[PDB]
């Protein structure tokens, strides 16, 4: 299993770098596996590195409001948390986010 | 304060109807304020209808996982949610949903 | 056959008043049916109004280039083209458009 | 200057293999520059491969009505257009497409 993600920054069109992003697993609420935070690239390459998962859901919180604190820009999410679930526990996942200030997008990257 | 939603699949190009949706309010977790389901042009008009409102960080879970359960569907997500903020208590907001199955938009509708 | 666009600004969280939006109809190229420019909640509402049509391939062009420039904010698109078709004529077919910048969605509103 | 393009399929969460893309580029109409097709990762990494290009707008044309119709799948789009605009033709750009049968987006990757 691998974890991937990438925030690309909409306002300017280049990746969103040192933005803190929380990867958590539920189990019977949600507890933390890794933390970690995007490079220079908007990228956390593995946040989560390639090591054998168990099935379930899952959960990525990218702290986007601190982000835009720091730039002095207002934003309408506090943070982005992004629900998923892994049913194929081989695979490499990429969870990119599109960040607006008022709006975002997400995927399987895949 | 007025909280809305509207889901729109974005397989079919029409409105997703009988999705579960949950609204939360971060206390000192997160707690319930209403539970409502998508109608049959996808909304949720008043869901959280017209009432003063305390500021702060809010969520709603949009139940999006069950909904391509029914239509036997595979999704990445078990439910998509969405975190924001209110600071100004006044106004009505529009938070949809644009869904598909490995991917999702959501903003301020405002 | 009816035809409307509303743009929403990403960057604002708020509708995007006064563009221009070019309404086209692919003809043996492309031939303008009408033009319009998004009111104060950043509407057309009827850009092309309720009247009968000829199924085929349209576009709408967003003029969202001349929108920034006012606004003194670069941005990675000239203008923003969607092309889309109706084979449905009787229907009332909404094309939103959520801008930022550097990216945007478009999709059945429906 | 180079151009990349990849299309991610959001019905599937696995990228679009074998679907055309037309580069154009704006003269004094619009004119074809080059013609790809997105391999098995979805992706046309030189569209344009590395060389020197002069600035103003340019165009990409996916092909995806096409692709839903060898699917048998409805679509709203008979084929995606992307109007962008380059002022720094040193840069290599990104233009991916996010793909459901209703809805899309596009960005600069960068």
């Amino acid at each position: 299993m691998i974890l991937s993600v990438h925030i690309l920054d909409q306002q300017t069109g280049k990746p969103a770098p040192g933005v803190e992003v929380v990867l958590e697993q539920k189990k019977d609420g949600w507890t933390q596996l890794n933390t970690g935070h995007t490079d220079q690239d908007g990228r956390i390459k593995a946040l989560w590195p390639e090591k054998a998962a168990a099935p379930g859901d899952y959960r990525v919180i990218f702290k986007t409001g601190q982000y835009f604190e720091s730039k002095k820009l207002d934003t309408f999410f506090p943070e982005i948390p992004v629900e998923f679930h892994i049913s194929k526990t081989n695979e490499h996942y990429h969870v990119p986010l599109l960040l607006s200030q008022y709006g975002y997008s997400t995927y399987r990257g895949s």
